[PDB]
C-alpha cells in the first residue's frame, strides 16, 4: 500500500502536526456507527436555516453520505460523523425548529413514527450524535442580536447581520433582509464577525441591508431603534490567534470536485486564518483556499485509522 512514511522520505517532506488541527479534524478513536438507510435530521448546506429528513446513503470510514428523502440525489452531500450539522429524529420538536417534510408531504402529515413506518426504516440512534442540544450555548450570543459579518462569498462586503439561530455552541449568521443562501454557522471566535460598530472604527465601508432606503446614510442606532433590536456585546467576540500551517506542510484533505474522494495534499500558500490546498501530482489550477478550522482537511493518518480510502498523488 501506498505509504505517507515512504513518501516523506521520497519528497524530504514534513506533515502538518496534529497539534494544528482542531480536536475535532483530528480524532480518529471514534466508532462510525451510522448505517446505510437510517433517517435523521439535518441543515441543508445550501440553506443553513433549514432542516430536513435525511437518509445515511453511504458510510465510508468515519464519514457518510446524506441523502434528502424524496429528492434528487444531484442533492446528496457527504459530512463525517462527528458532524454538529445534523441531529436525531425528534430534534427539531425538542428545540423548537421547523422542519422541512420529505418532497411529497405537507407538514402536518409529517410524524415521525407514522414516516418510519412507511418507509420501514430506522432512526439513527441518539447516542451517535454530538449536537442534541445539551450542551450549553455561546456566550453572548442569543438569536435576535445585530453584528457585523463579512460575506463569505463576497469577502470584500462586511454586512449588517443578525444572528438567527443557536445551537449547542454555535450560532447562525444571517444577513439581513436576503435569504438564507449566504448564511453560515459558526462560535464566538470567528474571524469573520464583528461587534456593531466594527467597520466604522476601521474606516472600512460598511454594506447595509438589501434594499435598505437611502443605503448611503445607514445608520445603526436607527436601525437598532427601527428594530428594537440590540447588538451582540463587545465582550462576547474572542477571535481566534491566527492558525500555525507553514507552506510544504502535508496533510488530508477531502476533493472538492468529487467530495468521496480525500487526497494526499500539502499546503500552497497561507494567510492568518486560512491555507491555500494543493493536491500533489494535480495541476496547481485545482488549488483552493479553506479556511484552517474546516472540517474537510485533517492530519497525515487520518483516512488510515478512520477506515478511508486514501488517493495517492496523480502518478
Ligand atoms: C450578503 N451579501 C450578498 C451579496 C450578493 C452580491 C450579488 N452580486 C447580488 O447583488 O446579488
Amino acid at each position: 500500500s501506498w505509504s505517507w512514511e515512504s513518501y516523506l522520505e521520497e519528497q524530504k517532506a514534513i506533515t502538518a502536526p496534529v497539534s494544528l488541527f482542531q480536536d475535532s479534524q483530528a480524532v480518529t478513536h471514534n466508532k462510525n456507527g451510522f448505517k446505510l438507510g437510517m433517517k435523521l435530521e439535518g441543515i441543508d448546506p445550501q440553506h443553513p436555516s433549514m432542516y430536513f429528513i435525511l437518509t445515511v446513503a453511504e458510510v465510508c470510514g468515519y464519514r457518510l453520505r446524506l441523502h434528502f428523502d424524496g429528492y434528487s440525489e444531484c442533492h446528496d452531500f457527504w459530512v463525517n460523523a462527528n458532524s454538529p450539522d445534523i441531529h436525531p429524529a425528534g430534534w427539531f420538536e425538542k428545540t423548537g425548529h421547523k422542519l422541512q417534510p420529505p418532497k411529497g408531504y405537507k407538514e402536518e402529515e409529517f410524524s415521525w413514527s407514522q414516516y418510519l413506518r412507511s418507509t420501514r426504516a430506522q432512526a439513527a440512534p441518539k447516542h451517535l450524535f454530538v449536537s442534541q442540544s445539551h450542551s450549553p450555548p455561546p456566550l453572548g450570543f442569543q438569536v435576535g442580536m445585530k453584528l457585523e459579518a463579512v460575506d463569505r462569498m463576497n469577502p470584500s462586503l462586511v454586512c449588517v447581520a443578525s444572528v438567527t439561530d443557536v445551537v449547542d455552541s454555535r450560532f447562525l449568521v444571517h444577513f439581513d433582509n436576503w435569504d438564507d443562501t449566504y448564511d453560515y454557522w459558526c462560535d464566538p471566535s470567528s474571524p469573520y464577525i464583528h461587534p456593531v460598530g466594527w467597520c466604522q472604527k476601521q474606516g472600512k465601508p460598511l454594506t447595509p441591508p438589501q434594499d435598505y432606503p437611502d443605503p448611503d446614510n445607514f445608520c445603526w442606532e436607527k436601525y437598532l431603534e427601527e428594530t428594537g433590536a440590540s447588538a451582540v456585546p463587545t465582550w462576547a467576540f474572542k477571535v481566534r490567534p491566527p492558525h500555525s500551517f507553514l507552506v510544504n506542510m502535508k496533510l488530508e484533505a477531502v476533493d472538492r470536485r468529487n467530495p468521496a474522494l480525500i487526497r494526499v495534499a500539502s499546503v500552497e500558500d497561507v494567510e492568518d486564518h486560512r491555507i491555500k490546498i494543493h493536491f500533489d501530482g494535480w495541476s496547481h489550477g485545482y488549488d483552493f483556499w479553506i479556511d484552517a478550522d474546516h472540517p474537510d482537511i485533517h492530519p497525515a493518518g487520518w483516512c488510515s485509522k478512520t477506515g478511508h480510502p486514501l488517493q495517492p498523488p496523480l502518478g
